[PDB]
């Protein structure tokens, strides 16, 4: 959807350099390159929504670095600043680790009007369809979903990737019967409350402090995903609760929650004798709306087009791994396929220098008659600008247009390129990709799946980026 | 002065392509490149003054092609249009012929702030200091001078250049004694009047038609360099002439002069009995101001800085030829000097192919040790980007920085450049400049001065440009 359009425009805009760019300038840049004409304000609203970072927001970690005040938890991000003055910055550290740049070349792209368009789906290192809540880039329809905690998904992927994990075969065993032995619980970060589960439903509860010596009630923790002003109007809606309330003053503030509530002790005695004495929670936390029922709207984008429904978070996750699993296989095979093409290219040029001016002569260089002569010499008729510079080409079309290439990668070089010093750089390079080919050859042969070792390293890189972001003052330097 | 600044900016602006450019855009382009900050309006006024074309204007032929109405003879060019809307176009045909482009590289340039500036003086094919009247690019001081006819200067230069002219030795004889046998008379183009000379002063007279049958006086020709409104206020200044005038109506128009003047026959009888009966002109043309005395302000720009005064037009012309004469010598010698540098360059590359892969090996290409080895091979250590692309360099600095050049004009070429087909283009080229060198060698040896034949051809090119401009509707195509 529009989320993928902004992300691809963001990395393309800051590919040359990652600096400070105005949101309006960034919004126009995104719209210009992908012909997105749904509205600059709507696009800027989605950009702010994607780049917002507040406790309880739909995006736990923003795609772009948040510059300035993009919103607050009181209004649910509706108090964003003017896009003309405020700026946006791409998160170079996280996106590079989360989204593999070299894997972006192999994504399934769609083409319209003879120009590149957005991919149908992005498959990053971790499933972003779980860690992020529901959001509304458009108007009218609001998406609402609850994110799992950032510990259970890591245990799921690490067991599915690392060979030394004790729950490796058991995890694969659980896939066939869909028993889901591994646990999956909602998020807990930036929530100083309680999570309690009955049946198939989850509930969130806030924290309140009652002090007898000073007769002052202190509010500590707000619920998970309700606006502060929404909680205020919720307690001011009921007519009967007005008789129970004498004074309520809002002391909520950003990064500091300390609200004093005045309630006379005369009232506390008769609260518990007409509220049915609920067994789940006390009437003190029942009078104030601190409980939110959870009804997860679990959906995923259809690869063929459309929407799908799943019974549990496991079904979303269990189908996400094979898509990421196949991409690790594809990136290694294509890299191996293109690497050997560079091997024969460098060797042929070095062999050309061996049969150059110093030793042998092939200066005829005829078009058709010498084509067979050069064929007998063993020089491959491979085209340049493709092997040296790969592009959005898959494995099966790579060899077809490379073997049936063209010349001018030979006999059109600089006259200094056939020197001994120039040859030394070439012969010291041909071993480098040959050694790198051995590393790839050692991979793509593991029994579970190709590229298991790199997946663990990519997971560690994601963890390092998250820790560094939360350590400093959101500066990443 | 400012005239040279606009001309150099004009040719530089339209060097890539000659199209329609706005005067304000052209004025800003001139100011930007030469840091001319005397005022955009003043610069635009000078641009319009340089590009104006009206009968009796200071510039008989404008430097730039006149687009739109740049002025009129009635107000003396003071009725120019808005520079924002009107456009200006460079006269590519005339300036290329009048000002030799290849000779512009050898002009004496001054340098300020480490950047190129305007030349001290321009020496074109014909002396522009004679054919153009006086003008005021600035305010306050007005320059006034009278231009000679476009026939006498041609006879002067042709006799001084062409060998077959009968008045060749006699013209050179007149230089020593300053007798000035050749005639020099003021301009006559676009002037249907009379030129009459007494002593050392010249006078211009208009043409009037008097018809007896209809009793209507018709004005035919205005004086040479007076505004039409100036003539009107001149006849309305004298108090006594009001008694002599009954009705005067201005019928003057652009490209159509037909003015009817009403004067009763009763007045004609007593005009001639109180005006002293001037012998030079009749009282009919004496009552109306049709005579202008000539007091030429002959001046030329000092090469060392300042202004100079000359007694006659011959002294200005007799000093102008040696400056143009020396430049013809300089352009041929420098062209001959740089041409042989290109000869040895192409021959060395061809000889390099002869001693290339096919026959000989010199692949060591050491920096210091092989410098003597390549010296024994006869390969000249000349630097490229100077011989192939000449710049503003004189003869004496050309060889000093070319003989003490650097390599990479050899052993750094394309590998296809040593082919037989590539060699054929080089060996068919080396004879071309060698043949062209013979043409230059045949020149620069004539007894009068070098480059006499090209001067005659350049004169013919100037004549062709002038004829074509006046033939079509000022379109030059």
């Amino acid at each position: 959807r529009a989320r993928r359009k902004i992300l691809a425009g963001g990395v393309k805009c800051f590919a040359s350099n990652n600096r400070e760019r105005k949101v309006f300038q960034f919004g126009g840049y995104v719209a210009d390159h992908m012909f997105y004409h749904h509205g600059d304000m709507s696009l800027n609203t989605s950009i702010i929504k994607a780049a917002q970072y507040y406790p309880g927001s739909s995006h736990l970690y923003p795609v772009f670095i948040g510059i300035g005040s993009f919103g607050s938890r009181h209004l649910g991000g509706k108090d964003a600043g003017s896009p003309r003055y405020i700026s946006v910055q791409l998160a170079s550290e996280f996106i590079k680790t989360m989204f593999p740049a070299e894997d972006s070349w192999l994504l399934p792209y769609v083409f319209e009007d003879g120009q590149r368009a957005e991919p149908e789906y992005y498959v990053p290192v971790l499933p972003l369809a779980i860690m992020e809540y529901g959001a509304n880039p458009s108007e009218g329809w609001k998406y609402t979903t609850w994110a799992r905690q950032l510990e259970d998904i890591l245990a799921l992927v690490r067991a599915y990737v690392d060979k030394d994990n004790p729950k490796h075969e058991l995890l694969h065993y659980a896939i066939k019967h869909k028993i889901t032995i591994l646990p999956l619980r909602p998020s807990n970060y930036n929530f100083k409350g309680h999570l309690k589960r009955f049946g198939q439903y989850y509930y969130s509860y806030g924290t309140y402090d009652i002090s007898e010596q000073r007769n002052i009630i202190t509010i500590t923790e707000l619920p998970l995903r309700v606006p502060t002003v929404a909680y205020i109007e919720s307690i001011k809606k009921s007519s009967n609760r007005m008789t129970f309330i004498e004074e309520i003053i809002d002391y909520s503030s950003s990064e500091t929650i300390e609200i004093l509530v005045k309630l006379k002790p005369n009232s506390l005695n008769r609260i518990v004798e007409e509220f049915k004495e609920t067994e789940e929670q006390d009437s003190i936390e029942n009078f104030l709306r601190l409980r939110n029922c959870l009804h997860s709207h679990l959906n995923f984008v259809k690869p063929k087009g459309g929407i799908i429904e799943f019974n549990s978070y496991y079904e979303i996750l269990y189908a996400w791994l094979p898509y990421r699993r196949e991409l690790y296989q594809k990136r290694l095979m294509r890299e191996h396929a293109v690497l050997k093409l560079r091997i024969i290219m460098e060797t042929a040029i070095v062999r050309y220098i061996n049969e150059s001016a110093e030793l042998n002569l092939s200066h005829y260089e005829d078009e058709k008659e010498a084509s067979r002569i050069l064929s007998e010499h063993g020089f491959p008729p491979l085209n340049h600008t493709l092997i040296i510079s790969p592009e959005f080409a898959s494995i099966e079309e790579l060899n077809q247009k490379a073997l049936q290439g063209c010349y001018t990668y030979i006999l059109s070089l600089q006259a200094r390129e056939l020197l001994i010093a120039a040859k030394t750089r070439r012969v010291e390079k041909i071993k480098k990709m040959q050694a790198r080919l051995d590393k790839v050859e050692q991979l793509l042969q593991e029994s579970p799946f190709p590229g298991a070792s790199v997946w663990l390293e990519e997971i560690d890189a994601v963890e390092k980026a998250i820790i560094k972001g939360r350590n400093t003052q959101w500066k990443f330097h």
